């Protein structure tokens, strides 16, 4: 995963 808008993945879980 290269993606830097995953830090988003904390509001999900």
């Amino acid at each position: 995963e290269l993606l830097e808008l995953d830090k988003w993945a904390s509001l999900w879980n």
